[PDB]
């Protein structure tokens, strides 16, 4: 038989992750392709008609949408929730997250050493002014980390700091997290956020200039003698209405063996969710870092909070 995998997260290495699974399990891996947020208003749009088995993504705060737009079915797993560890996978049982990545902060070397960085809040305080390069709040990134400062620290404490962490944009949100690593090579900012595979993606690039930026800058995981860094997800879920459904479950669970780890993270740079799965090369350089435990499911349910966080203090 097959399943019909509808991800707006594929690489082509992971054909060898779909080759593999049709060899385990006799299924064929059905590619259907998309951007996240055309995804789920395709999935809703086919309904009840859909074909889709299984739909993956990037972002619990995508995620999370997913699931309020009813095209999600919960799967209670043994080998899921053993070998995924629990923040990073949906209490509904809903989505469940198969790699992480971390919203790092990203620095020019040259300018700024570690030791003079600490926490995301610590991006308020004006000796940062000038200095900092960040995206649009329009991104789904951008609104995870702000839905978790909200989560911790309220919306008056969260809105004094995202007020003093704007002030210190060095320009107007412009272009993507890749452009802000970039704009910190190049001195435009010294430091800015991004999400850490986008520091891998550079260095593995073949095109010097890509080269070029990513010897010119670090990444700092920030919150490590406090609540740790601010992960997130790649990851999917069983569709509603799967024709295939015990397929999905066993797509879902194959993930989680050590090679479709190891294959699925390393196509994107990011890390395994996985305990006990290797870190790919490019990663090891810049270390372990632990990981806050706060469930990412919190990113979503406060997007909408984080959107008007964002509005209201003037951040573009
Ligand atoms: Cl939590």
């Amino acid at each position: 038989g097959a399943i019909n995998l509808y991800s707006s997260r594929h690489y082509d290495t992971d054909q060898a992750l779909y080759d593999s699974f049709t060899k385990k399990t006799g299924l064929k891996v059905n590619l259907i392709e998309g951007k996240g947020d055309k995804l789920i208003e395709r999935i809703k749009s086919e309904g009840a008609n859909s074909p889709a088995d299984v739909f993956m993504t990037v972002d619990a705060g995508r995620l999370w949408r997913a699931q309020e737009a009813g095209i999600l079915q919960p799967i209670s797993s043994s080998t899921l929730n053993n070998k995924i560890p629990a923040n990073l996978r949906s209490p509904e049982k809903l989505w469940f997250g198969f790699s992480k990545r971390a919203r790092v902060i990203m620095y020019n070397k040259n300018k700024v050493q570690p030791s003079e960085l600490s926490t995301y809040e610590d991006l308020a305080q004006n000796k940062w002014k000038g200095k900092i390069v960040i995206r649009s709040s329009s991104n789904i990134y951008n609104q995870s980390l702000i839905a978790s400062l909200i989560e911790i620290h309220g919306m008056s404490d969260a809105e004094g700091w995202a007020k003093g962490f704007v002030r210190n944009f060095a320009r107007p949100p412009e272009g993507n997290d890749t452009a802000q690593i970039k704009a910190v090579a190049a001195g435009i900012g010294d430091i800015g956020l991004a999400n850490s595979y986008y520091l891998a993606r550079l260095k593995r690039s073949s095109k010097p200039e890509d080269q070029a930026v990513a010897d010119k800058v670090g990444m700092f995981f920030p919150n490590q003698n406090g609540r740790g860094t601010h992960v997130n997800i790649s990851g999917g879920g069983v569709v509603k209405n799967a024709p295939n459904k015990e397929g999905a479950i066993k797509f879902l669970e194959y993930l989680v063996s050590p090679e479709a780890q190891k294959i699925f993270s390393e196509g994107n740079n990011e890390y395994p969710v996985v305990a006990g799965v290797p870190i790919a090369s490019v990663l090891k350089p810049f270390g372990s870092f632990k990981n806050d435990s706060t469930n990412v499911s919190v990113y979503g349910k406060l997007n909408a909070d984080a959107i008007k966080l964002m509005d209201r203090v003037g951040w573009k």
